[PDB]
């Protein structure tokens, strides 16, 4: 079981794509919500996403099928389409994914954020850095949900340091473009979803904290967080869950003026990755890192909860350390730092000493040496 949020707000969730085509944005969406008596939400809800993971993983395509079956029917804590929790401006975080994953996969996170009073966005890219997703070829092919699908692409040696910086600058354009949808939803102006959901978009209308947004991502999704924060000023402040920064250009270094915080595996890590994380440090700027004890860089993402402790730790979803245990201190710190740099006053300032990786299961900064 992916855990329920930490936060004293239940949470809800639900899906949005506008405009409908591979251009448009698409994102699932947590946020608080009242009721909590709604059916839970569908974690991977489409069989070509299992397809997608199969042809991620360099696996027979009936692999997927078999995916499928395991994990299929799972759910993941969120009420499906309940209404927001109205009354109150929410903080808003842009969330990306990492490579060969897809939107919905970072549950843990979203759902955890949500119930501390945030609305997240995690953005699905249309890159072919996603194992699967989808958009409609026109309006007819829409209304009818003839979906078509677009998989992961692999590439060649050669093609590289080429195309995963072509992809990054597209990430962190479809994240200042989500911000932008969001902001226009919340400022009001009618969006017909794609998708014919039972959530009215017209309660989003002024529930946005306008200047309190942040972005976060894992690996591919640390990255686009520093491409964007050095493209979008709108956004506030990061977080770089186990950033992979082989996709950044050498120019964008130098860049970013926001707070960036690096979340790090014990296990992921080596120098090549950590000199290029050292090199968005200057003197005038913040930059926080932390090192979880005992963890793997699948610790960020849901499949860390997917399956046994034994399977688990064989198939490197699991560390030593305990998944839920390190999630926990992923997003308490997360938590803090925000409240920090997006000026929030609640109560986040409680896990303070985190951020400084002042904790039994952390390493101030980082444990490889460069
Ligand atoms: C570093 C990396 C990738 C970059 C990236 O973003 N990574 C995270 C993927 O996280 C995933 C992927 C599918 C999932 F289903 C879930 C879930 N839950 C999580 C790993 C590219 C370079 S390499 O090939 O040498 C080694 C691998
Ligand atoms: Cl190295
Ligand atoms: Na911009």
């Amino acid at each position: 079981k992916i855990p329920r949020g930490n936060g004293p707000y239940s949470v809800g969730c639900t899906d949005l794509m506008f405009d409908h085509t591979n251009k448009g944005t698409f994102l699932r969406l947590y946020y608080p919500s009242q009721d909590n008596d709604r059916l839970d939400t569908l974690w991977i809800p489409n069989k070509e996403y299992f397809w997608g993971l199969s042809k991620f993983l360099g696996t027979h395509w009936l692999m997927g099928n078999i995916l499928r079956l395991l994990f299929g029917s799972m759910t993941t804590p969120a009420n499906w389409n309940s209404p927001l929790r109205p009354g109150e401006k929410y903080p808003l975080v842009v969330f990306s994914h990492g490579l060969g994953a897809f939107r919905t996969l970072y549950s843990a996170i979203g759902i955890d954020l949500a119930s501390h009073g945030f609305i997240v966005a995690a953005v699905e890219h249309r890159d072919r850095s996603a194992s699967a997703t989808y958009y409609f070829k026109d309006q007819s092919a829409a209304e009818i949900g003839d979906k078509s699908w677009l998989y992961l692409r692999t590439l060649k040696q050669e093609e590289e340091t080429h195309i995963r910086n072509e992809q990054v600058r597209q990430r962190a354009k479809e994240c200042s473009q989500a911000l932008s949808l969001i902001l226009d939803i919340d400022h009001g102006k009618p969006v017909k979803n794609a998708l014919d959901l039972k959530f009215d978009m017209e309660q989003l209308k002024d529930s946005i904290d306008r200047e309190k947004i942040a972005v976060i991502g894992h690996s591919f999704g640390g990255a686009t967080v520093i491409q964007t924060l050095s493209e979008d000023q709108r956004f506030r402040c990061g977080i770089a869950l186990d950033a992979w920064m082989f996709p950044l250009g050498d120019e964008v270094y130098s860049r970013i003026p926001q707070p960036l915080f690096f979340i790090n595996s014990e296990y992921f890590q080596y120098p090549a990755n950590i000199i290029k994380m050292k090199k968005c440090y200057s003197p005038d700027k913040e930059r926080k890192m932390i090192t979880i004890r005992g963890s793997v860089h699948q610790n960020f993402a849901d499949f860390t909860f997917a399956t046994g402790k034994i399977i688990g730790h064989m198939l490197k979803l699991k560390g030593d350390i305990d998944s839920n245990v390190a999630i926990d201190l992923s997003n308490k710190a997360s938590l803090a730092f925000l409240q920090k740099h997006l000026g929030l006053h609640k109560d986040f300032d409680q896990w303070d000493c985190l951020i400084e990786g002042d904790d039994e299961n952390l390493i101030p900064g980082t444990n490889i040496n460069t």
